[PDB]
């Protein structure tokens, strides 16, 4: 039967693209701009200024999700605000726009929020809104810690595994599937191999273009397929369940623990792994987990344990992968 | 330098689709309908009973460019209405639907219009027009001709060649190049040689979603590129050459023109030039300029030239192709 | 850490005129039963007999008494039926079991292990497991099996690559014990059986028969090694296995045609070619639909559904269960529906 | 069109402290000989003795007479020697061999053969064959011994990818009988034995003895399989017995390994990978390095062929001096 | 170990390059045309007319060796006439030239004569004549039966196993082995499979070119090596083995048998013979002894005597193929 | 049409392979003004003929009045014999010294000679024959000989780019110069780190054999086209805007940057030029940046019969970017 998506119809690209926003508002009713913590309000108020329209600018924690009376609503920085944004935009239907201000994350353009332990907006219904519009000023994403920027290639390298997982569960469970999807998410995990060795440092906008694109485009897939399956499977629930056993997300960073959470899967999937840590050296992704200071006993527990944190989606951990098996996964792969 | 680009923003694809379509015209407006002259007559009059507004039906070759009147244009029927829907949506500013109820190739999705029309209306300017939306109904698009099905596969097929003369150009001149919508074209490309045996007949609906999904695809690719660089090469160059030197665009099939050109472009780019050639037999098409009743004088003077359609382009066909070596390309890949 | 014990096959005798050199492998002294079959098989228990001076008992599969003490050896002469229940019998009583195949069905004919359905009925006395401390495969009497079966033969080979692939997923993610030996042995008869399927496949020559049987006896050995079933039954036997309890009668299908048909099945799931092992098995003539078969599709997706429950502790491909939903898929693209 | 027989180990006790199930796989009543080493391993006899319900008698490889009858099962309980020994003994009276292997030196601790050289001394009596009813490999014990022999196991491992080269060259010239069977499963302790060189060659831990002797065993199920010594046996072992032959100073692994290397270059394949290993593993890789004199492993290598003139291998007709010299000094043996 | 050896010093290439024979013949001296039979004379004939000098013509069987008194000696024809030119050249110490009027076999440049059962010529010693130029006229030689012109390019097919056998003597026996003849030969190897495909039908006068150039540096490659070791070996003895034991050589053609030997060659070498068979039936070379009308006792003869024919030349056959072996051999690579 | 091509008639190789000098000849001798005037001299002693030992730049070539012209020394005093043996209808014979050249074997004079003397056209003299002594051409100065490797480099460019020409263009082509010049390539980047060190004995013979190779398909191909594509006309951009550079380490670093513009493995080349010690960047190399971009944005002009993957030129933003994404700078 019918499949129906969206995609950001309007997306703006290069230095000082933040200058550019206006030109994707429409003149008409009042603007609601979510902003991050702490240092993105600058950009937050920046924006304000450009704009005839009136806006209130409330940041993502002090939110009313259910205060209406906004006919536009921006969502700037890192996945909190975008995710608040996306929320608000669903629940009133009113039209979202995403500035991004890092790439470590794919949800940059998902019409889908972040996967929650707890389920923050399951009260909300099935949210799904795809930005109208993206402004990546290239400027802003580029001066961030190199980490930051490594690590949202990181994620894009995961997607080898989250094809495989959701294929094996379309096979197996019956789970809906979309082959083109899959392709673009790949397509989006190919452009990270290609150009590994090209952008690894990031001196150049020219670098983060690429990145950038290529996160949008997983973003675009999930839209797709109708979830985040074709970008996220066993991969990232190895760092899902590393980093709810961390006290701050502050000490560890995702599209690591995605990197080596697809070293691990590939292990499992018995496809090539050695190939996939070849690319994160590369790029300079720590290959151990020493190297990201993971202590050994918090990868064996979130390992056997992360197929429980989604039981409606399957992948290669099917029913539990044992604590004596993840020792040797993780000794075979060297991690360990 | 700062770059936007646009792309569809929704997508309803699949058996059906036709009746979705208000969900993506805005409530207030009066529609322009733009159609062919036969079998595309009935979608059109189906649409415009779906619609709750202001609208009028108008075969392509009735409308007067130059007078306004339209809020919103949608374009209804094969490659040739949905031309004609663009080039008034350029003209007057205005939105474009498209609708597609066949994919003889890749201009279904894609902002631009054919090359002789590109010439023809240069007095307005180099047009362009992002659909906002794509209507794409496979159970009418299954009813299409099956040449025409089999000529958009053929389409398909020059993107090897479109990618590898833009990647030259970028390495060569410093064209701009855009990894993304080059690996986009590429996906698409590998699906169209992946399922050519498979959907070849065009019997089922889900051979014309194969073929539709790619062709999409490829339309996006344009939008991201900013430019037809990722479905347009030498190949096109050739297909274009022989377009303007006939009288009628409707003499020739625009996916066989091409079929045969990227045929000869792999054997000047010295890539597997009878791989290609026998996917083009495996789908029924022309692969000798006797079996494209395309006369061999005009070949060669179209090969002769072609590279002077688009002077600021460079391809593999650099300042140009010999006419003894153009004689001899078509005698080595068995074109004549 | 663990002290592993495996046994093995002894003594392997294949070839024309092998049933004549029983008496090589039967020892001097001793009390000796001969379980065979109900009609044609008889008679090479009788000559077996024969051989012997005529000091032992014979019966039939079905009118064995499994609580009878006092043999020293027994002996199963005929197809797999009276292979099985000699072996259940050396399992309850603790003594040497001597595989004189008759027939060449499936890898039954050197395995210590017996169908899953007699497995289950005598499951009071414990795992039943007798390996044969011989063989003697006489290549011409095997020649003169059912053409049916002696096809099934090669159908059960064809699921090697599948338990060997669903061996290596339940290593890599339950940690169970993994014997590369085992499996290269075992896909290797996989590999001979593919290889060889076109030339083989009407067994109208002693040659043909001598490939079958020596690529069953290699997943005998391979099985030995393994210590268990691994290397020669995974998610493609489920399936077998789910179809044989229940159906009403063991005859109304044959073993090795439903691990064929499971082999395709499983194939599809893993992700591999199943195109190929299809193809493959219609060379053979081997059923590569449910209709040729005769199985009710509502017995396969039952089949299909629960198969994961009949061995727990066995991880498969199959995970914590196929979705009926799924299971039609499979049937469909398969083209076995 | 004959009919054919293969005897392959029945039961195989495989781990540490698997010595004490012994008893599981000796029969009710019989005769018990043990035969044994002279220095460490008798006090291993010694505990079978115990363990054996009946008594038996423990004795030396160096003290047996042979002709001597009285035995209805023979224990070979040591390294090599007294395996040999064992099987000899076995062979001439026709009794069961049991096969408890003290050190793992070579595959002869799960084959049917005896070293070439104690072949030819016994030949009087037919070709010694007792493959082993059963096998016990107590990996605890094993651990214990010499570092040099266990390497030198891992050399007798690296020869399986000629011997099963030579095999498939003879299969195809010869028309000697194949079994793919017996092959793959000598080529996979082959795959291993490269596969875990590094992290075995030490032997500290019980996880290093166990993949050795693992491999070993296979070889010895790989040759009862094929009903002869092909799958673990080609050129390279030629090459060793043709040494040993000439000279206990050399030891059978380290000859086999440079075989290997020699032969590998002869087959046209990768013989730098191997002797990469050799030395990873530490076994001699030069003539220097094993004390062989030049002229003694020409000699060798020049009449090698004529050893078993009924089994092809790539030596042919005969590799010639020039050639030989020539071989030595390409894989920088001397 | 200084080695010297002899090349062509001038070949002259295309159509009707027999009208260009007087350019490479000195001035003075009398000249002797060795010639083939039957309607060979014709060409002898046009050179002699052409020629300034005083030149007698002589069927090579009607060649008295040891009569001295020419300066230089024409061999003209296949490859008898051509190897009697080299005797004649030998004895005296004369200019050979070569003119071939066909491309079936490597004898074209070959300082030596082909393989005789015989031994026609071992009185003369150790016999090389590289011929000082090579007159190759196209279409004389496009104007051989198309089957013949096909066996040339099988001839070419057997150097992938003569190399093979050359290396093995050289380790084995410590035959002179030089690895840049090996690498000659080969150039000539992979030129036939590289342009098999194409040049097999020889409709054109360009497709011989390269058959014939191959064949030429397969000549210069046996010069190198000191003998026709790297372009003969286990295949070409399976050729000739065969040639032995036919009542009449027509009944046979040497390429298509230097093919099939190489096919079983391969085998027994356990390379890839497949690969050979597919190329040797797309040139349309016979593949079964059936279809090269071989009677399979006949073959089972050739293949189980042909080590002994050189007995100082080893083989992969070494001390000899079995019966058995060789009935294997021929099932196995479905000759019968 | 019908053509005819030359090839060497007889070639002496190996250790003192230059005491068979009088095997080959029935005179002048054209040397340098080096070292390699100790061989000019070695060898007049075992001629019965006279010879007049003259370097090539006191050679004067109007004048004519001998029998045979021989080539001994470096790349130059080669190409002048070949020049004087043009000139006058006199056999030439190549005795190479050093293994720099791809032109120790071949019929043609470099590309910067051949625009000095254009006044009597194309100069093409296939030397009778070539005695090439790998004992001396050890003690010619070690770097030259590691840069000869290079020269076997550009062959992967040269190629293709030649058969481009013929594709594109209708530039007469031959399969077979093509494949004998690849198999040379082939032969240089197969034994690259065995003959990386100059060692053993072997080690010259096989770049002298695989430079000889393509000297002779040069010869087969009536062109320099076979073993000279872009990659040289990079090389010969550099050489004319100085000699403080060695030839082949130019060809080297030009085969990478044109592999790169060709859309092929210049990575798989970078590592095999690291091997040899070549310079694998403008740097290493002492090449001036502004120098290198105004070779590679003028090189499609330098044989402008000669098509090449530059095509009508190289911008300069492109050539920067190239020699950055292929880590020249
Ligand atoms: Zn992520
Ligand atoms: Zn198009
Ligand atoms: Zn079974
Ligand atoms: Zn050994
Ligand atoms: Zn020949
Ligand atoms: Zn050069």
């Amino acid at each position: 039967k019918v499949e129906r998506f969206e995609v950001p119809r309007t997306i703006i690209f290069g230095p000082g693209a933040l200058e550019k926003t206006p030109e994707v508002i429409p003149p008409s009713g009042r603007v609601l701009i979510i902003t991050g913590k702490s240092s993105t309000r600058k950009y937050a108020e920046r924006v304000a200024e450009l704009l005839k329209q009136n806006c209130e600018i409330i940041s993502y924690d002090q939110v009313e999700l259910e205060k209406p009376g906004f006919d536009l609503v921006i969502g700037i920085g890192g996945g909190r605000p975008l995710d608040m944004a996306k929320v608000y935009s669903y629940i009133h239907k009113k039209p979202f726009v995403a500035i991004p201000t890092s790439a470590s994350h794919d949800g940059i353009a998902s019409p889908y929020v972040s996967f929650s332990l707890t389920q923050r907006f399951s009260k909300y219904g099935k949210i799904s809104s795809s930005p109208v519009a993206i402004i990546a000023d290239t400027s802003i994403i580029l001066s961030a810690p190199s980490r930051l920027l490594k690590a949202g290639i990181g994620d894009l390298l995961g997607k080898i595994i989250a094809v495989r997982d959701w294929q094996l569960a379309h096979r197996l469970k019956g789970e809906e599937y979309s082959e083109y999807a899959a392709h673009l998410s790949l397509t989006s995990y190919k452009i990270a191999v290609g150009n590994a060795q090209k952008i690894k440092n990031f001196i150049r906008e020219e670098d983060v273009r690429v990145l950038v694109k290529a996160l949008i485009g997983c973003g675009v897939a999930m839209g797709i397929a109708g979830s985040s399956r074709p970008c996220s499977g066993s991969e990232h629930l190895f760092a899902h369940a590393i980093e709810v056993r961390v006290e701050k997300e502050d000490e560890v960073v995702h599209g690591e623990l995605v990197a080596l959470g697809t070293i691990i899967m590939a292990y499992l999937h018995g496809i090539n792994w050695r190939r996939i840590k070849r690319i994160a050296d590369i790029i300079g992704l720590p290959t151990s987990l020493r190297q990201a200071n993971i202590d050994v006993d918090l990868a064996l527990e979130a390992l056997t344990t992360a197929h429980t944190l989604r039981p409606d989606r399957y992948t290669i951990l099917g029913d539990g992968l044992s604590r004596e098996a993840a020792k040797r996964a993780l000794e075979d792969v060297e991690l360990i």
